[PDB]
């Protein structure tokens, strides 16, 4: 029993974190095989951050201008290229600790673990989700750039996020491992506003199923609803629309508990219209939306 | 910016997790140097759990009855002993991945990271705290016994908890690495009730300081209080008493923000008497007490 924000064991990723310096700027890089991946803004200077021309800035950089350090060991750079907003530094040594890996561009609503790093050294690990507005609500400080997001399935690490920046809102924006930003964000010190952040409906429902499995059952009611009637309530409270694919993804949870998805939707509707009345569900006084149905079946069974 | 329940990077501990089988029972063990540490209830059978006599059960066990497996590798047991509620299995090979470590018996209120394991394989990592009633609010399933709690300070891992059991409440009880249970709990399937779980006052205040550093300042008020006047409110809401040592431990946080500890105590008093009025602090609608002042300075600066 119990339910916690649980991250993947971070060991496979710790062995891949390196320090990348280019001039005055130091951030984190990801070392897999003979390539170090890092945010391209490592080549920027104080009077270059408002509107950098990365192609022009990179012209003035050679392999020897990129200092890569894995622990107390210096790596030799034998090649360099820019791919979207990420730099790929070819080094002459393959990382002996490289796990089996793949690069994945996650969909909004999906979750992942973050290993926050500073100067190439891992500091801590936590869970987060790609928000529907393509930001992440992380915990990052100055120097955390290059810190990665990942999932682990049967010893295979799927990298999905690289941290690039913080918006004036205090939320975080970044890319997949091919350098493509999630959302409309750009790597420059400019006015960037996030959109409306909606609640991940399918995740809240998965968390209500986790609460039932754990003995929290007060919220369960004598009512039911339809997909269209629930979605009228969902739109009102800025909840993302629920489709038949979401119902299908919740199948294992509905079958294990014997509670139909639309009956759980009716309980959710009552919670949205009435609130929690000072009560709690799984130790929380808010509806939690950062646990997918996968995260629930992994931690509850 | 941001604030998350952040665990230590688990890599140093993953390399120490092994599987221990004794008869029909399989659980997790901790492999450090040439010793494997595990819960002694691994020697119990189905018709032995209500009132086991461990000394008598262990008489019928020899070194060869303890099967220790680190990954796909079998370890040879050359000695065995019981120390309080923990078994120490001397093996003939030192763990090559043994980090610098120490065993620590933590005080209630202190926090730690848990690497939940099943069959010697790490499944996930999360943060928890030793509750004032000596339980932990973890996330553990059948087979999780032997999973450990730890802190990491400058490459030195301080082990503080080994998971032994779940109470009928759904909360968890366990020992330090010397086998002494935290609290009055016993390793047998019996009626064990936890005491009153009070709120860790010094931790809530540290979390209010973290919220101020992050821009959440609505709760700050025009009032102040005394240690004795605050403690009258603390006792009423089942908050542990605040002492001058707690005030002193909050020193770095009060000095970094310029907000006196007693002024933050007055804000806490107003929050206890009025509630949050539907509002949130650092994404939570409840007062969070599982972040110590150390956890706040580490993650906020
Ligand atoms: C990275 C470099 O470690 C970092 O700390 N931040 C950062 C600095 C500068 C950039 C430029 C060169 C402007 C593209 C991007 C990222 C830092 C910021 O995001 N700072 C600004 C852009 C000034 C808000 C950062 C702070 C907190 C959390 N993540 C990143
Ligand atoms: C351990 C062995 O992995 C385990 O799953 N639990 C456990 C079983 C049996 C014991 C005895 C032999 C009775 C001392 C202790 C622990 C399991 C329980 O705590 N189960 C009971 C005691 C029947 C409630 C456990 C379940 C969930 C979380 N942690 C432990």
């Amino acid at each position: 029993s119990g339910f916690r924000k649980m991250a993947f064991p971070s060991g496979k990723v710790e062995g891949c974190m390196v320090q990348v310096t280019c001039g005055t700027t130091t951030l984190n890089g990801l070392w897999l095989d003979d390539v170090v991946y890092c945010p391209r803004h490592v080549i920027c200077t104080s009077e270059d951050m408002l509107n950098p021309n990365y192609e022009d800035l990179l012209i003035r950089k050679s392999n020897h201008n990129f200092l890569v350090q894995a622990g107390n060991v210096q790596l030799r750079v034998i090649g360099h290229s820019m791919q979207n907003c990420v730099l790929k530094l070819k080094v002459d040594t393959a990382n002996p600790k490289t796990p089996k890996y793949k690069f994945v561009r996650i969909q909004p609503g999906q979750t992942f673990s973050v290993l926050a790093c500073y100067n190439g050294s891992p500091s801590g690990v936590y869970q987060c989700a790609m928000r529907p507005n393509f930001t992440i609500k992380g915990s990052f400080l100055n120097g955390s750039c290059g810190s990665v997001g990942f999932n682990i399935d049967y010893d295979c690490v799927s990298f999905c996020y690289m941290h690039h920046m913080e918006l004036p809102t205090g939320v975080h924006a970044g890319t997949d491992l091919e350098g493509n930003f999630y959302g409309p964000f750009v790597d420059r010190q400019t006015a960037q506003a996030a959109g409306t952040d909606t609640t991940i409906t399918v995740n809240v429902l998965a968390w209500l199923y986790a609460a039932v499995i754990n003995g929290d059952r007060w919220f369960l009611n004598r009512f039911t609803t339809t997909l269209n009637d629930f979605n009228l309530v969902a739109m009102k409270y800025n909840y993302e629309p629920l489709t038949q694919d979401h119902v299908d993804i919740l199948g294992p949870l509905s079958a294990q508990t014997g509670i139909a998805v639309l009956d759980m939707c009716a309980s959710l509707k009552e919670l949205l219209q009435n609130g929690m009345n000072g009560r709690t569900i799984l130790g929380s006084a808010l509806l939690e939306d950062e646990f997918t149905p996968f995260d629930v079946v992994r931690q509850c069974s």
